[PDB]
């Protein structure tokens, strides 16, 4: 079945090369030689049922001293493999290879040349161990629907990916193009920030969340926290950009070092103003995937401008004020920084997340594995913000077991350069991608 498969060099497409039997230790009929000109190669024709990730090994004889080789997957970029000795036939690890459902090619092209190739062995990459996900939320007093949401997420983890979108009107536009609706909708508490309210900002974020909760959906809430003070309010740096380090002189380290000041008083004014909106959601029975202090490690937001320690301390202020003081039990705490120095701690983080903005609709494998290492597989990993919706074929192949994905709004989801309607349909109509339809009755 799904195991090591050797492909003998003799039984392949030879371009300016020949089959030989002089050297000792080969497998099969013989081996391939005649690596003079640059155009000389071995084109192996391999096929797969689905799109999988295989490990590559080359069986070579470097009798003309140590040489270098070019490996080509489906007429793509070269990959130099070094052959160190050699007196006999031995094997080298040539990294990983992603094969697409159907016909594929693995060429061994003359680089330095003057070597003998016996065979190539493709082994399907190691299946990931079952995730050791924590069964319960950090808050012991967690309400019914938060406890339900966490269990449902825990049950689907590694099996499927929950589709998600930033803003309800964008979730409706997806239904207009794919006939499917994101299971998860993310809303921003941004226009609830007193600093912004003071300048006339209104928000329907609580209205949109409850609407989607009534449609049987999952709700994610982030907060673009506009600093209470320090607003430059310049033509270049307007008050409405007040969440940016660039737009405020607001020093969180100073503010936390002086807890009896006015700066710290206004900070709690802001947390309590937002707590009014969350309590309003709690009373409405809406479980929330609460994601405050997002992209902290980046430092482009005032809450991560003074480095990791003030950021972590603020996370714990929010956790004490919202969980203990305001007594909010509908919140599932989602951390949004990859770095260990920035990680607050396992006792205040329920689910780990990342914001990845790279074109191509890839599995964002590297970021997923970084968080696997961070939460040591005890916490679920989510793609809290993506620019490009991930393809389920690649998510599965690279075993990038993201719990959910949430494509950002304007200039991303509706931007053909990031997401085409074609790719959207492909993703939204997959048996791997859970839509609104498919998640119905999760609260039962
Ligand atoms: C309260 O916060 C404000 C905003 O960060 C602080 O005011 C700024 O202070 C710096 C010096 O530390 C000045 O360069 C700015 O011009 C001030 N801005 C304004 C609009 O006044 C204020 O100092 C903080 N209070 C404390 C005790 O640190
Ligand atoms: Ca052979
Ligand atoms: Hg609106």
């Amino acid at each position: 079945r799904d195991g090591p498969v050797t492909y003998e060099a003799e039984d392949a497409i030879l371009t300016g090369t020949t089959v030989d039997t002089a050297q000792v230790g080969y497998t099969g009929r013989g081996y391939v030689t005649g690596f003079d000109e640059g155009s000389d190669k071995i084109t192996f024709q391999i096929s797969s049922a689905t799109t999988k990730l295989y490990d590559l090994s080359i069986r070579y004889a470097a009798i003309y001293g140590d040489k270098r080789t070019n490996v080509v997957l489906n007429n793509g970029a070269v990959s130099e493999v070094f052959f160190p000795a050699g007196d006999s036939f031995t094997s080298v690890a040539a990294g990983q290879v992603l094969l697409n459902a159907g016909q594929n090619t693995i060429d061994i092209v003359n680089n330095w040349g003057w070597y003998l190739i016996d065979s190539i062995t493709l082994t399907p990459s190691a299946p990931r161990p079952p995730h050791d996900i924590n069964p319960n939320l950090n808050n012991p007093n967690a309400d019914t629907n938060a406890k339900k949401l966490y269990s449902y997420l825990r049950s689907v983890y590694g099996n499927k990916i929950i589709s998600g979108q930033q803003e309800l009107h964008h979730a409706e536009w997806i239904r207009q193009q794919t006939g499917k609706t994101p299971a998860l909708v993310a809303v921003d508490l941004m226009d609830y920030s007193p600093s912004r309210v003071e300048r006339g900002t209104t928000s329907h974020a609580v209205e949109d969340a409850i609407a989607h909760h009534n449609a049987g959906g999952i709700v994610s809430v982030l907060w673009h926290w506009n600093a209470p003070v320090g607003l430059y309010d310049t033509e270049e740096n307007k008050w409405w950009s007040g969440f940016y380090t660039r737009a405020t002189d607001f020093d969180i380290a100073a503010t936390l070092a002086n807890p009896q000041g006015a700066n710290y008083t206004l900070l709690i004014r802001d947390i309590d103003a937002i707590a009014v909106q969350l309590k309003r959601l709690e009373a409405a029975g809406v479980p929330v995937l609460w994601r405050p202090l997002h992209e902290a490690e980046g430092g482009w937001f005032w809450w991560g401008a003074k480095g990791p320690e003030p950021a972590k301390q603020l996370w714990d202020i929010l956790y004490e004020r919202l969980t203990v003081h305001h007594g909010l039990d509908n919140l599932i705490w989602v951390w949004n920084s990859i770095l260990e120095d920035w990680y607050p701690g396992d006792d205040t983080v329920d689910i780990l997340s990342a914001d990845v903005y790279a074109q191509g609709n890839g599995p964002m494998s590297t970021q997923y594995n970084e968080l696997i290492a961070l939460g040591r597989d005890k916490k679920m990993i989510a793609a809290a913000e993506v620019g490009a919706a991930p393809l389920p074929g690649l998510l599965q192949a690279y075993q990038a077991n993201w719990l959910w994905f949430a494509v950002w709004g304007d200039d991303f989801i509706n931007n053909p350069s990031w997401n085409t309607v074609a790719v959207l349909n492909e993703i939204y109509n997959s048996d791997y991608v859970l839509t609104l339809d498919e998640i119905q009755g999760w609260r039962s």
